[PDB]
């Protein structure tokens, strides 16, 4: 089971609590953290809004679920998760340690017309990032959704951009948990830019992996970052 | 970069099958260049019940090749090869490397034809993308299964993508993208891989292959790079 990282906020109209959840595991299915997980999500989920990051808390009857501090106003706003990091041994003979870093980042849209783009296009400041050039709401089918990859602070060239949505594939429930099919791929150019076409409505889950040497090689030498940015087409 | 694939003209029973080599940036066909006319020195091959049989290069431009004989109903392969070249590359050293490429294209001779006995049995490409089932009997958003072969055995872990003609279309000039694909996904530990088309029209699959060359003494580095055409819809 791979276990990747991504965020889904349920549908909020402004002026009530948003409920978000963190995915860990195969998308687009939503499942409890682990006992032995649990030390990785140390730090709550935060909300990107004008006034800038802030917790949310962890309330719900599972432990994936979290609500915000106040009720929100309408607007577009961020909501990222973040995968501490952990180090693991690998080989191939001569064993190397791992640095595994994952990122969620959602697009939440609060109340209807609301298509902002001041606070979703800014970085929030993550290893690996994917920042939306565009609010996705203004994205019809067939239309190119282009979105910026950031490492390190920097943009990210020739980097793979895949992109599927919820009900695309529809199989494997245990038997190989591989890697879900995606609806598309493309690299990034110099800019670090790539446009994602969409070729379904749904609820859309974008990602990108970098694995590079870790910066301090006299603790870790190898460094995996995996990203990924859902948000809503149609 | 230059890709091999290959395309044919609709064709009914009794008619000459009329088919094009693709080397450039699909989906424009290109006429071989001057220097590059030695690494297609062999033409490209028709695939039927009675086996491999050379096709005729007629035509205007000198990717244009016809068939032999008039064809009849019937499910065939079309194939093209770029023949092994080698080049140096650096990193510091400098290492041999060669470079071959491959095109199969389904095509149907006849508005019903569905057969599986001829397109489903590998050609003996070094890398090959072999259908599991005939392209005619899928409907959008439908699974259409493939094998990827690599000398003979299956590859699992190899990513395979698709696109098709008219997907990325935007601002294509000689200098630019339209290198989208619409679906990508990973094959099993059998090397198969089912391809779920969003959208009618001109497919074509894509995978490749880095390797280390079988003869040590004489090269270092192999590169394959695989295509499969074939129509979705009528
Ligand atoms: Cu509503
Ligand atoms: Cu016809």
């Amino acid at each position: 089971m791979v276990h990747r990282v991504w965020v889904e906020t349920a549908h909020t109209h402004g002026g009530e609590y948003l409920k978000a959840d963190l995915g860990y595991g195969e998308f687009p299915e939503l499942e409890p953290i682990a006992k032995d997980r649990l030390h990785i999500f140390s730090k709550p989920m935060q909300l990107v809004t004008e006034k800038g990051k802030e917790n949310m808390i962890q309330r719900g009857t599972y432990n994936y679920q979290y609500r915000s501090n106040r009720p929100v106003k309408d607007g577009s706003y961020l909501v990222t998760a973040e995968y501490q990091p952990t180090f693991r041994s690998k080989n191939k003979d001569a064993s190397y340690c791992e640095q595994t870093r994952m990122f969620g980042k959602n697009i939440v849209n609060v109340g209807h017309e609301s298509a902002d783009t001041a606070i979703i296009t800014k970085p929030v400041g993550q290893n690996l990032e994917i920042v939306p050039l565009d609010n996705p709401a203004n994205i019809h089918v067939g239309e190119r959704f282009k979105v910026r990859v950031l490492f390190r602070g920097e943009p990210l060239p020739n980097a793979t951009v895949t992109a599927t949505f919820d009900g695309f594939d529809t199989s494997d429930r245990s038997k190989t948990h591989k890697t879900e099919a995606q609806a598309f791929s493309d690299t990034t150019d110099g800019k670090g830019e790539v446009d994602i076409i969409p070729l379904r409505q749904g609820f859309w889950k974008a990602s990108v992996e970098y694995k590079a040497d870790f910066p301090d090689q006299s603790l870790c030498q190898k460094q995996a970052n995996y990203t990924t940015l859902t948000f809503q087409i149609g």
